[PDB]
């Protein structure tokens, strides 16, 4: 459940184009539209290396209670521009590659720090 809301709102495994419009889209049909988020970033390619940064392999402790992945993924930040709060919500894209911040419980992903995307 908290596992499967990460999915939700930050795995896209074969994302097309990783542009504006790709934001504005995948934002809507994962419901982060109304009203919309101010930053939000998805994690793409194949899910089983996003597991394993609960476990040794592919993770770190980070800080206080959070984990950070020894690989990295493509990733896409969708930031709101415009400022109002409700749909029609702009986004601007910005890919990268980099490892991630999570937070783990079960073995399974069920947070993602946003602040490393700020």
């Amino acid at each position: 459940s908290r596992y499967t809301h990460f999915l939700t709102l930050h795995y896209d495994a074969k994302p097309q184009g990783r542009d504006d419009r790709y934001c504005e889209s995948i934002m809507r049909r994962r419901g982060l539209t109304s009203p919309c988020k101010d930053i939000n970033t998805f994690i793409h390619g194949n899910k089983r290396s996003i597991k394993a940064i609960c476990e040794n392999k592919n993770g770190n402790p980070h800080r206080e209670n959070l984990r950070i992945s020894k690989s990295s993924f493509q990733v896409t930040t969708c930031k709101l521009h415009g400022g109002s709060p409700w749909p029609p919500c702009q986004y601007r894209a910005t890919a990268g590659f980099r490892n991630v911040v999570v937070a783990c419980e079960n073995g399974l992903p069920v947070h993602l720090d946003q602040s490393i995307f700020r």
